[PDB]
C-alpha cells in the first residue's frame, strides 16, 4: 500500500534495485548491510526473475545488464566498476491459498521472504548450485508480499529462483503473468 507522498510505478514486476560494493560479501548479512549503507547504484523493473549465468564477476562492465537481460531496458543509470555486488527486489506476487516451494538455481547465496516469512535462503557463497527447498502455506488467496535478495561475491552468477504449486512436480519463473510493484493489479 501506498505509504508516503510519492507516487509509485504500478508496473508487472518486482521493485529491482542493484548495489555494488568493493567490500567482501560473504552472506546475506553482508549483503543487507550493504543495502542499508546507501542508496542503489541503479534501479529496475524486475519482471522476468531468471538472471545469467554469466562470469568474470556481476558488478563489472556490462555484465549486470548481461545478467538482467530483458530487464535491463529498465535499468535508471549504468553503474561503475565494482568487485561485488547484488540486488534486492521487493514486490509483490499474486498466489492462490494453498503450499508452494521453491527450487533455486544461484551463484552466489540469496534469500527470499513471502509475507516477510523467509522460504528460500542460502546463507553463504556457492559456485552455481541448486536447492529444492522445503514448502510454505498460503492462508488468502491474492497478492502476497515477497522480497529477495541475491548477490555475487565475484566470478560467475546466476539467479533463477523458481516456484511449483503442485508439489514440486511443475516449476514457473516468477515474471509478468503474476508480479505486481505495488499490489494493485497491473494492466
Ligand atoms: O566460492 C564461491 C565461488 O566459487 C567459484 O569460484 C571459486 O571456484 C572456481 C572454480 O573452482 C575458481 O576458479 C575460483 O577462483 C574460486 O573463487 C565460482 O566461480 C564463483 O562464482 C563463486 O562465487
Ligand atoms: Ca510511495
Ligand atoms: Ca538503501
Ligand atoms: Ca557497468
Ligand atoms: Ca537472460
Ligand atoms: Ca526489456
Ligand atoms: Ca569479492
Ligand atoms: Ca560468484
Amino acid at each position: 500500500a501506498q505509504d508516503d507522498s510519492t507516487p509509485d510505478s504500478l508496473f508487472a514486476g518486482l521493485v529491482g534495485e542493484y548495489y555494488g560494493t568493493n567490500s567482501q560479501l560473504n552472506n546475506i548479512s553482508d549483503f543487507r548491510a550493504l543495502v542499508d549503507s546507501k542508496e542503489a547504484d541503479a534501479t529496475f523493473e524486475a519482471a522476468n526473475i531468471s538472471y545469467g549465468r554469466g562470469s568474470s564477476d556481476v558488478a563489472k562492465g556490462t555484465h549486470l545488464q548481461e545478467f538482467l537481460g530483458s530487464d535491463a531496458s529498465t535499468l535508471s543509470t549504468d553503474p561503475g566498476d565494482n568487485t561485488d555486488g547484488g540486488i534486492y527486489l521487493q514486490g509483490y506476487v499474486y498466489l492462490e491459498a494453498g503450499t508452494y516451494n521453491f527450487k533455486v538455481t544461484a551463484d552466489d547465496g540469496y534469500e527470499i521472504t513471502i509475507n516477510g516469512n523467509p522460504v528460500a535462503t542460502v546463507d553463504n557463497n556457492q559456485s552455481v548450485y541448486t536447492v529444492t527447498h522445503a514448502s510454505f502455506t498460503i492462508s488468502e488467496s491474492g497478492y502476497q508480499a515477497i522480497d529477495m535478495i541475491w548477490w555475487d561475491q565475484g566470478g560467475d552468477y546466476v539467479f533463477q529462483p523458481t516456484l511449483s504449486a503442485d508439489g514440486g512436480s511443475t516449476y514457473f519463473v516468477l515474471d509478468s503473468a503474476i508480479l505486481s510493484s505495488t499490489g494493485e493489479t497491473p494492466y
